[PDB]
């Protein structure tokens, strides 16, 4: 099964980071969503209550991502995962992406982050 | 058998959506089909026919997303992914990506979509 | 004088238009201001206060953009001109361009837009 | 007097070009244009008609740009011109920028085109 | 092993195509190849001599891009395919895609194109 | 009279510069030509002997980049200027942009280069 | 006399600006410069000690962006400025536009900056 | 287990390569560093502790990639994940990317290089 529902290059303005400095002056993060789930119901239907809602999705990694600040990227897409997989049980399984463009790094790059693949249980 | 045809980026304006309001604004939907072929036939002979037109295909994509407004984009790819394995039998497989990269969702984002695979029996 | 002060790209999403389906559904809206300000007091001081704040000029733009909806791009700018150059003795014209690049226009383009220029009585 | 009024990167698929291969596959040309308007009444009363309509423009290119195939760029750009020029009073002048990114000359570049600018008599 | 020796977005104008117009005006081809080669025992040794030399492979990419016209893309990476795995013994397998960005089709798209996997016996 | 033919992005792979290195090894030059032409009379025969050729100019720019190997950008771009003034006296001025988008210069940079305009005698 | 040297996008990381928290963390600042400069006589010698060296103006950008903090971009750009008229008589004018495309400012845009243009006196 | 650390497209100005002229003008190299690690722990802890530092990481990478010029883009990247392998228990596996975007080729294309993935031991 190779369907999926997906959220490319959502951009929130955040405090996160475990520098004192970066949560002062806060900076923006980049995220992309990719769900595993089966689309042949809602492609057959047309229904749009046999699938999962891409606005929800996104509503819900907003939260996240402009709450409270945190230390780390690999918190944030743990939260995110883990409060995708528990209201959508549709969602075999999440893989979240964050990016940091621009973090306290003095170089040039095009940016540095985590990934990761949670499968929902 | 790792072949594949592929068309990238066709862009269309169209009026799907599960809101009213898109249905009467419209706006462009980003589609990207993969088709998995063996090409090795078409490699030897040179011979147009040994092979699928992607012409015929862009044409066919182009039928369904500029047609009848629909709510889903999982509705709108297997559709396509229906009408290219129905009629190629050399197509031993369609993947059909959809994006909506400006959807009714109050936010910063590269875009939303889905994805589907759908082997051609 | 061609010193100026810039702030490019700036996107917000609105829901500015004269369609009603647009006051609904909304969209991204992008602006770039430029100020024609005598830039050589601070080239000399370093001292900020000789200067226009961008950061400030950025939350007027904003609290425009984001408020109350209108039909109008010319509307939304001649504000936001009348704005800067309202509070801002410094700023000697504000130039305001603001482009709609997915309006409810059936067709393929980059955007489309207005600019405007209002020297500071 | 600087505002104005533009639509840039209008792209449409015709079959301008002074060479037969040209006529007969086509090709994608780019349209610039920018329009010399007062905005300053529109920008008070925040009604649609007291302004030029983006929308309006963009049918009228269109119609050219899709319409009969010419020789020139020159030409194509002359008509859009005298048509907005022709049919809006309050367009003081009108520039109009056609570019072809993929012309029949064998090299890399960006794009080759002309510009013209034409004041409404 | 997935080590691999990569050449991205190759360009040359020639004049392949199934269509007469095609031959006669030529288009840009976009061309990418990967390499599966074992790539340790130059990554120990620093001597050009144990890798495939990444000037030597764009050099028979282009001979055959800019070469006798033919009909198909897929014939096109064929012979690239071919020719690369044929000189070079460490080359496991040969990936060669090619894209055309602007071919004869009415449309709004990114690319079309192919992609083949041929291994080295 | 503000109307222009321009050629953009035209990219040659020469091997101009003041350093024995560069002259051996080469790299990509960027060169933009912007001609004054009134094109009114060609916007009203669509005639393409009444304006300037885009192709014929392309031609004159890549047998000067392309050939002999020169010290400066500053003579490139006066060798250009001078040949399109030379052969064509339709066009009022010439402006010729040649950029380095990769000189030997130890930074992280878009591109240096010059820029000339030179007025047809 | 419209001749121009040019030097587009350099970036360098450094800790200018009027938070503290900037100073701390620092970020990437863009830099643009042109320089007014005649041409024609390297353009008819093709010496390269008839024009101002890019490679030279570079060092002199730099030295200043990624050297002591200071406040503001109009200070940082004075100093470059300066520093370009002074140590090249054929520079008549020095035009120096910094931007920050990361400030510390919550909202989602394209850069922020200044531009200066001073005459050599 | 998919959970991946990345820093994507850093950039380095180096004088690596087969040929005297590259050791001499030197050019920029694009790095891309895929990281195998389990991110569960740190994604529940949000303790940087227990993760991987991307900085650090990038001070490895930097100090390589700006360090003595050596042949082979193969013998960069075989340094760089032996460097990442050994100091960083975590990691499962190391993935390096490195990029010549403007090597000594005639041609057109995006860039050239290779791609290693070694586990770590
Ligand atoms: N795995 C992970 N996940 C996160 O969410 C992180 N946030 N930070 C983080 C925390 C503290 C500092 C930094 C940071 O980027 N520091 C950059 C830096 C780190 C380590 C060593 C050097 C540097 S930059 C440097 C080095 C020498 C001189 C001057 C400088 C610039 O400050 C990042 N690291 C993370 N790692
Ligand atoms: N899986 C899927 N597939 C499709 O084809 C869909 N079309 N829509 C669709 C239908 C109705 C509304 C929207 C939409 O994007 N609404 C955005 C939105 C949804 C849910 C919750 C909030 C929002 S935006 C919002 C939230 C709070 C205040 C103001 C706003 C802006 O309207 C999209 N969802 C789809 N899902
Ligand atoms: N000068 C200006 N400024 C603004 O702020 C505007 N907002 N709108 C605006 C208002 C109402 C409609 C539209 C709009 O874009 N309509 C597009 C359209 C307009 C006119 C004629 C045709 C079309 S699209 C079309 C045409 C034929 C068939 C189907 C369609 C798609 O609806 C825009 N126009 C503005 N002009
Ligand atoms: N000012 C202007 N405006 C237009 O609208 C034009 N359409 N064409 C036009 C007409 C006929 C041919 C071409 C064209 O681009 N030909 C390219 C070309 C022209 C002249 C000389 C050489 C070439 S390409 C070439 C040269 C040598 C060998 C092989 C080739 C590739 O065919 C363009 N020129 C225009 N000029
Ligand atoms: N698999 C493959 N590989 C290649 O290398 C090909 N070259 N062509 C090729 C050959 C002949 C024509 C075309 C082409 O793109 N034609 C586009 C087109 C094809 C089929 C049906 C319609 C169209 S465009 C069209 C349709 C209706 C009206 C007007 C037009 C524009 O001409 C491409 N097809 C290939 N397929
Ligand atoms: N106006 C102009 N026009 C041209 O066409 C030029 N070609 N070169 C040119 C000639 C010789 C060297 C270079 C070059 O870019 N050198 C870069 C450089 C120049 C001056 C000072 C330093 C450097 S780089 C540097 C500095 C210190 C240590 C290590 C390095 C890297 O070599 C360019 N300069 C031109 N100027
Ligand atoms: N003309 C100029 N030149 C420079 O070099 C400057 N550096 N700063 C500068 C100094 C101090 C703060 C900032 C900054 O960007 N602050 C952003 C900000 C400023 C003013 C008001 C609000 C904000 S952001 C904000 C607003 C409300 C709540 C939360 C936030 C995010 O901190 C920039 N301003 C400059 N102006
Ligand atoms: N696998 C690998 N890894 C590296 O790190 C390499 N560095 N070089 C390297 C060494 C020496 C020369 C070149 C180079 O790019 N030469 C380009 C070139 C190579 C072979 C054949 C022709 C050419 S270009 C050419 C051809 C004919 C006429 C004129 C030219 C331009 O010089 C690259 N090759 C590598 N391969």
């Amino acid at each position: 099964m190779q369907d999926t529902i997906f959220l490319k290059g959502m951009r929130f303005y955040g405090y996160h980071g475990a520098l004192s400095a970066e949560n002062e002056i806060g900076q923006i993060f980049k995220v992309d969503v990719t769900l595993k789930v089966d689309l042949s119901e809602a492609g057959r239907t047309d229904n749009v209550i046999d699938t999962v809602h891409y606005g929800e999705v996104f509503e819900e990694v907003k939260s996240i991502m402009e709450g409270k600040a945190v230390n780390l990227l690999e918190h944030l897409a743990e939260r995110i995962a883990n409060r995708i997989n528990s209201q959508y049980n549709r969602v075999m399984e999440t893989k979240v992406r964050i990016t940091k463009e621009n973090p306290p790094i003095p170089g040039h790059y095009d940016g540095v982050g985590i990934e990761i693949v949670r499968e929902n249980k």
